[PDB]
């Protein structure tokens, strides 16, 4: 409950003030994140323990199913303020296999609300009909949340904000990553791009690339 | 830490983890729906995680620059309404921290870019408290700022149709407006908790009224 | 100018006032609309004057290049208060040919932030690719044109506002249509629908009608 | 009128001036930037173009529930900075209409549904202004609101990242706040205009306090 949350705190916060007084300290350093994390809400493994980033690493957004948008301003704002004020050089855009936005997107039970969210991924599942039409029931819903990823790093890419950045010269690489519950390893979709060419490049091999596994 | 370096670190801790601690896995894979949601700053200073000693799963999480709940953004509105509705959270918690760059931006408007436009929500609270923060001695405004800020966004939640519709319903949902600073990790509860929409109205007040004459 | 303008409101209330004193009774006579319009923002012919319809049977949503975005809250806002609230019977989206937002689309223009909402309308350009690419160039952006509004269309009809106000048995169909400014006549794409049903065979028999036009 | 009924009055409509007059048809196709950006309700109770007495092409126009200028709304702001931009509007003209049934439900809470959460924005209105709206004659309110929202849309648009940018480039654009009733169909220039940035915090003060002391 709420009071068991509040006395962790104060425990966790008194051992650290003993053990590791300069814990706070090096947080009150200011130390500008250098990577954009853009995951689930589900966070089913937090980024920092995922890859052992530290807090103040990473500057964070969460939505249901890791979407980026086009026309999602929540998400741009993190996304400019990330890259044109924070500069951070790494954007990682990072889905999960067995995730509960995916799986609803298709699935699609009348849930309310989030499912006009979710009509985005069905989008998806309809674009790749063929690819995902040509294997296994039990492996769709891992593929779909995989293209998910790559789509959405792809329309990142394109956004005002990555364009602007890079035409100007800027040194940003975008990510596009997975992993299961399964075992919490990281599997690299390999759709990394770190230009406007590169972008469509990576996109075009990625897509293709699964066709053939 | 370049991106391999980052790869490296989860290969290796997966690694162990197989090994050393499978029941990890064994928790993970337990579906187990969050009882919480969390709707934090994208700074993100201390994860949600170490400040409440939670484990996976056991949060929703949301986070956007100045941890905002505006009445009108869809992404927000999608993670509550699906926490509420499908995942039935009995806890909603909005957290603030002490040193915001979001908070601090809004109120030096530093012609950030397209980022500025989402500001403009805080720079309107500042504004709302013209008096309560005239009448503070300047170096403690931003912080009072901010833990103005939480109680405002706790308000929009609460005045969400997805809040409204579910008390009407009789669902049980609790939200709650906090703040931490990078000093002591410690959470302040701001005294904005509401679990209907009679509560909502008054502890909204009764919250703000405490800093106005305290 | 400005000046001009309220001149003009002058005169002609004025005129009004004097010839039909009634004109302003009818409109004091609370007439929910009928039907809601959906266009852009070009608005080179007003919806009134192309259909006819009188100031007050109208609701009206306009943004660039007519679209209704997935989790766009502002278009999806009007659409869910004219159809729960006013009880529209008919919803009409209506594009354009020789629209600027479609153009800009295709011809990629570095407009600004105004590009990100048209990603939408390239997202459409490149699904339908092989069609657009086997036909002459000078009719490509007006078919886009119309591919467009059929996808809207198609967005309308799945959105939990339309999916919930069919499965309860509510009255509403929905169109698709477009016109040119070399003559004003309003060219019905032919994607109405009444139900869930419906919407998709529509759809379905609209996309393929145009591939053997 | 069914739909088949509005098809028929185009075609009747459009062979008369394809005879009559070709040369409607013509203006039209002289590509000629629209001047104006009009930001209106979706009630459209008497369109613009009859309204201001204006041409089909000279106006680009935008239409939402209460015509509001949210200032994280991407749509609306899309619109805008296309115009500026783009277009390069000399005037924005946000019009408001007295008897709007935004206005109203916004105070009146009705629980319509998905359409509440876009109405909380005037609501905060309502509240911002208790006391001028609170001294008012009641009956007297609702038209209140009306005109105290359209303002409250010149200020968030004035405030845009688009304005300021424009404004700072040396742009010439103009921005009012007007509104309007169906008794008269007579435009009221709220006396908010503004076209810079200074103009903008001036007239925006001088404006309101019109009101709350006449
Ligand atoms: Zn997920
Ligand atoms: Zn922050
Ligand atoms: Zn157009
Ligand atoms: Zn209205």
């Amino acid at each position: 409950d709420i009071d068991t949350l509040i006395s962790n705190n104060a425990l966790w916060s008194k051992m650290l003030v003993e053990e590791d007084p300069g814990f706070f300290e090096k947080l009150a350093q200011a130390q500008k994140p250098r990577f954009l994390w853009i995951g689930c809400s589900d966070s089913r493994v937090p980024a920092e323990r995922l890859t052992g980033l530290e807090p103040g690493e990473l500057f964070v957004h969460r939505n249901v199913a890791n979407l980026v948008i086009h026309t999602d301003l929540n998400c741009l704002s993190v996304v400019q303020y990330a890259v044109d004020v924070l500069e951070v050089e790494h954007i990682i855009i990072c889905g999960h296999y067995g995730c509960g936005g995916v799986q609803a997107a298709v699935e699609n039970p009348e849930l309310g609300l989030i499912n006009n969210w979710l009509l985005h991924i069905r989008d998806i599942w309809f674009k790749h009909s063929s690819l995902l039409g040509e294997m296994p029931q039990e492996r769709r819903l891992d593929t779909l949340c995989e293209l998910n990823v790559m789509e959405q790093v792809y329309n990142l890419g394109h956004s005002t904000i990555m364009q602007s950045a890079w035409k100007r010269g800027q040194k940003v690489t975008i990510h596009g990553w997975a992993y299961g519950i399964h075992d919490g390893l990281l599997r690299d979709l390999d759709v990394t791009a770190t230009n406007r060419e590169t972008l469509e490049q990576r996109y075009r091999h990625g897509i293709s690339n699964l066709k053939l596994k």
